[PDB]
């Protein structure tokens, strides 16, 4: 049992997140009042604590509130799918708009995706669909393909091959992949960054110092507040994500200073 905000594993959770949990836990188990500020960190350092600090921080439940996070932890909360759906799908707009738009690939195989459906129409690119098993409903639209590494890795060597979520023996060098080690050798695990081009607005909230926030607005260190509240949003998806099993791995020259570039 856990509210809908608290299902991500602990290490991801805020200092805000740590106080819910409290409040969450007085109420399930009708522990006496505790202050919300008693535990004043995040989940990364509530993770560090010992039970014996529990004890002295709340005399009358530390030892209680040890005792579920260990539960928490052996026994973690199930994400839901459609949230996780959402998620994934911004993720994978947002890193696939980026590498386009940072080393404009011509063309773009997407191997995997059986419903020809482009994650960034909006994209000056080529866009070609494989599926080992496409939908009968756009078949007419997608090249019937089972990708092999040692039977395709002299193919698809213009542009860039997406795969998401098509989990082949080996990517080809020039690949954008999500996966949930051998397969990824021609790749590298895919740092996390947020992109945005959108026009900045002014109506900040909570000050946004963060080098992999990638917006104009951002060149001179004081990012605007629309974009830090989609940055913040976007940071969520991405945890949801990643607390999911999900990976993101690229091909090696991915630079974000070419997204930098962009605002130029
Ligand atoms: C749209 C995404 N899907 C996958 C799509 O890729 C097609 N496909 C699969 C492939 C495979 C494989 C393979 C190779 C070695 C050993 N064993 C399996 C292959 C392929 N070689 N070439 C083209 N096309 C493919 C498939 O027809 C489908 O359309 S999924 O199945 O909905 C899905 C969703 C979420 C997931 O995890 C959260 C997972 C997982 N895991 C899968
Ligand atoms: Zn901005």
């Amino acid at each position: 049992r856990l509210p809908a905000h608290l299902r991500l594993q602990p290490i991801y959770w805020s200092r805000d997140d740590v106080a819910q949990w409290l409040k969450w836990a007085e109420n399930e188990f009708s522990l006496r009042p505790i202050d919300s500020n008693t535990f004043e960190m995040n989940g990364k350092a509530l993770l560090l604590l010992t039970k014996e600090d529990f004890r002295y921080r709340s005399p009358h439940s530390g030892d209680e509130l040890y005792e579920l996070l260990q539960h928490i932890l052996k026994q973690p909360a199930a994400g839901d799918e459609l949230k996780i759906n959402a998620a994934c799908r911004k993720v994978q707009h947002m890193v696939v708009k980026a590498a386009l738009l940072a080393d404009k690939f011509p063309v773009l195989h997407d191997i995997g995706n059986p419903k020809a459906i482009k994650c960034v129409p909006q994209a000056d690119v080529e866009w070609k669909f494989y599926d080992a098993q496409p939908c009968s409903d756009k078949a007419y639209k997608i090249e019937e393909l089972f990708y092999s590494y040692a039977t395709h890795s002299d193919k698809f060597t213009d542009g860039v091959c997406l795969f998401w979520n098509c989990n082949v023996d080996r990517y080809p060098a020039n690949s954008i992949v999500c996966r949930f080690k051998s397969a990824f050798v021609n790749l590298k695990q895919l740092p996390f960054f947020y992109y945005s081009d959108s026009p900045c607005e002014s109506h900040d909230y909570v000050p946004l110092k963060s080098a992999t926030c990638i917006t104009r607005c951002n060149l001179g260190g004081a990012v605007c507040r629309h974009h830090a509240n989609e940055y913040r949003l976007y940071l969520d998806a991405y945890n949801m994500m990643i607390s999911a099993g999900f990976s993101l791995w690229v091909y090696k020259q991915f630079d974000t200073y070419n997204l930098w570039n962009t605002f130029t």
